[PDB]
Formats: C-alpha cells, sequence, structure tokens
DNA sequence: CTAGGGTCCTAGGACCC
DNA sequence: GGTCCTAGGACCCT
C-alpha cells in the first residue's frame, strides 16, 4: 500500500522569474525586498546573491551589509501568479491529485498514474523539463512514498534536480535527519527539542510517544510519527482559502491618530479589490485590524461581521489604538477578513 | 534589524446541555 | 461536555 508523492518546488522563484525577463540581471547578485529605508526583508535572492550570505526574510540592511551590490526589486506578483498558474497546468497533465502548497510548489499523488510507466522518477523529471521547456524557469523536485520526505527530498538536489527516497531508504534516511528539516518543526521547536537532548529523527526514535504528548500536545505525536517516516496525510486538491489581508509597515514609526487613520484609507481600497475578485458581494464572516508597535508586540482584533465596512474598521482601529499600545510607536497597520465557511 | 501573503493550533469564558 | 468567539503565536512561502 505504497504511495508514490511528489514534491515539485520553483528555483529561486521570484528572482528566476525577473532574471528570464530581463537577461542582465542573471550573474548579479540580485534580490526581491523592501528597501532598507522601508525597512524591508528579503523575500528570495538569485545565487550569486546567495553567495554572499543574503537569504530570504534576512532584513534588508544586513542583506546590503553582505552583499554591498545587491540589486533590489520590488517584486511583480502579477508575472508571479502567471508562471504559477502555468506550472499547475501542467501539474494537470500529469494528475488531478495536485495540493498546492504556494505559488512556486505542490504535492502530487501519482500513485495510481499510469504516465512513464507508473515510474514517479520520469514523471517527476518530465515535469521539471517541460516546465523549463515551456516557462524557461527550472525546478527541482522530490519523491517519497509520504509527503513530508517529498518535500525534504526536493530541496536536496536543487537547484535543477530531484532526490528519491524509496521504502527501503527511509530508515537510513531518517537516523541522522534533523528535527529542524522536517516542516513545521521550527526554530522555537528545535531549540526546544535540542534543549534535552532530541536533534535528530534518531534521537526521537528512542522516545515515548506518551512522554513526546505530554510535553508537545497534538504536536508530540506529529514528532513521533514523522521520526518513523509515518506521514498519512492525503494530497488534498480541494483547499479553499480562508482570510484576506493587508497590511503595511511604515518606513517611520506612527505616533498619532492622525497618521493611523490616514493609513487606513489607503489599506482599505486593496482589501476591497481583492476580496471583490472572490466575493463580489463583499459578504464575510468577520473583519479586523492589527497593530504592530515599535517593541514588535503585535495584537489583532477582529469580530464577527457581515460585510466588509471601512467605517468600521477606522472604529475598531481607533480602540486598538486607544485601549491597548500604551505610548509606544506603531510600525505596521493592517485590515483583515475572515472568509465565510463553503 | 527585523515584510506581506497566509494556515493551523491552543486556550479561556460564553453558551448550550 | 461540545462548540463558538476571540487573541496570540509558531510556522509556512517568496
Ligand atoms: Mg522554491
Ligand atoms: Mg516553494
Amino acid at each position: 500500500g505504497s504511495r508514490k508523492i511528489i514534491h515539485v518546488d520553483m528555483d529561486c522563484f521570484f528572482a528566476a522569474v525577473e532574471m528570464r525577463d530581463n537577461p542582465a540581471l542573471r550573474d548579479i547578485p540580485i534580490a526581491i525586498g523592501g528597501s532598507r529605508e522601508r525597512r524591508g526583508v528579503i523575500s528570495t535572492a538569485n545565487y550569486p546573491a546567495r553567495k554572499f550570505g543574503v537569504r530570504s526574510a534576512m532584513p534588508t540592511g544586513m542583506a546590503l551589509k553582505l552583499c554591498p551590490h545587491l540589486t533590489l526589486l520590488p517584486g511583480r506578483f502579477d508575472a508571479y501568479k502567471e508562471a504559477s498558474n502555468h506550472i499547475r497546468e501542467i501539474f494537470s497533465r500529469y494528475t488531478s491529485r495536485i495540493e498546492p502548497l504556494s505559488l512556486d510548489e505542490a504535492y502530487l499523488d501519482v500513485t495510481d498514474s499510469v504516465h512513464c510507466h507508473g515510474s514517479a522518477t520520469l514523471i517527476a523529471q518530465e515535469i521539471r523539463q517541460t516546465i523549463f521547456n515551456e516557462l524557461q524557469l527550472t525546478a527541482s523536485a522530490g519523491v517519497a512514498p509520504v509527503k513530508f520526505l517529498a518535500k525534504i527530498a526536493s530541496d536536496m538536489n536543487k537547484p535543477n534536480g530531484q532526490f528519491v527516497i524509496t521504502p527501503a531508504e527511509v530508515p537510513a534516511f531518517l537516523q541522522t535527519l534533523p528535527l529542524a528539516k522536517i516542516p513545521g518543526v521550527g526554530k522555537v521547536s528545535a531549540a526546544k527539542l535540542e534543549a534535552m537532548g532530541l536533534r535528530t529523527c534518531g534521537d526521537v526514535q528512542k522516545c515515548d510517544l506518551v512522554m513526546l504528548l505530554k510535553r508537545f500536545g497534538k504536536f508530540g505525536r506529529i514528532l513521533w510519527e514523522r521520526s518513523q517516516g509515518i506521514d498519512e496525510r492525503d494530497v488534498n486538491s480541494e483547499r479553499l482559502r480562508k482570510s484576506v489581508g493587508v497590511e503595511r509597515t511604515m518606513a517611520e514609526d506612527i505616533h498619532h491618530w492622525s497618521e493611523c487613520e490616514a493609513i487606513i484609507e489607503r489599506l482599505y481600497p486593496e482589501l476591497e479589490r481583492r476580496l471583490a475578485k472572490v466575493k463580489p458581494d463583499l459578504l464575510i464572516a468577520r473583519q479586523g485590524v492589527k497593530l504592530k508597535f515599535d517593541d514588535f508586540q503585535q495584537t489583532t482584533q477582529e469580530h464577527v461581521w457581515p460585510r466588509l465596512n471601512k467605517a468600521d474598521l477606522i472604529a475598531t482601529a481607533r480602540k486598538t489604538w486607544d485601549e491597548r499600545r500604551g505610548g509606544r510607536g506603531v510600525r505596521l497597520v493592517g485590515l483583515h477578513v475572515t472568509l465565510l465557511d463553503p
């Protein structure tokens, strides 16, 4: 009863798109991210910039210290969305068992496929080749019997490569696999796990499930399972969006309600435009606001509400402004909507 | 020197039983 | 003892 799961993942997605559309950027260090003056961070960088240590989520001031010639780009999201739609249509030529995880990646369950003699290895190769042929972008891929191992595997031979993990290979692969490589085990969990001698899946295998449950709740069951190659999550092609948000970090902290209200007046039309694409009548389940203070604490307050409404969002921001906050400066203002259930 | 787009999980009190 | 409301936080993607 062994499934074949492919994880396909575009290489340096945003930057790869900018280099295709402007070949001058191919061999110099580039990165999509907000300027140092906008207090921005790097969304991604090409390999010439990664050589200097430039990484996704790095504050753009640090990126520029490591790489003084870094060329900064704003991002062309319609171009990325277009390439996203294209590769998903390419996925559809091979199976309908497609679960996109983001613009540039997806799981595919090809267990019941009879393309390429039912070979998941050759399906993954054909997909990567077609993507390059039709979009002039490269992709990497991972092949394994379960989701999380396939996703790990797509990182191991990138860029423009793939890696295959068979059932026979799973135990050796797991023994020294660092826990932090598991999707969903992040910095905080890894440091907790490290703090009591759990670094790798092999370490967790020597652990009692009851103790893992007591100490991490349902997460501890996930840890126990993944450390054994257990991952029964099915590829789900029916996931739907649940929220939409629009927020802006200012170049300078604001200290006056007049400034906050002005920001909201610019954000609201954008939130409405994006809601309207997916819900023309603007009917929703909840709406709310977000403030992030100069000390980086953030608060949200949101409530049942039937339909996008600017004045209520201003009103709610006013309360949050007055009630929470206590004289701090504000670096970010956000608006938020929770979508109806169906 | 710290984005903006999101998903999922937890947890207390309210409410319904 | 379920389920809803709400706030916060870890985590994911580029
Ligand atoms: Mg990628
Ligand atoms: Mg990806």
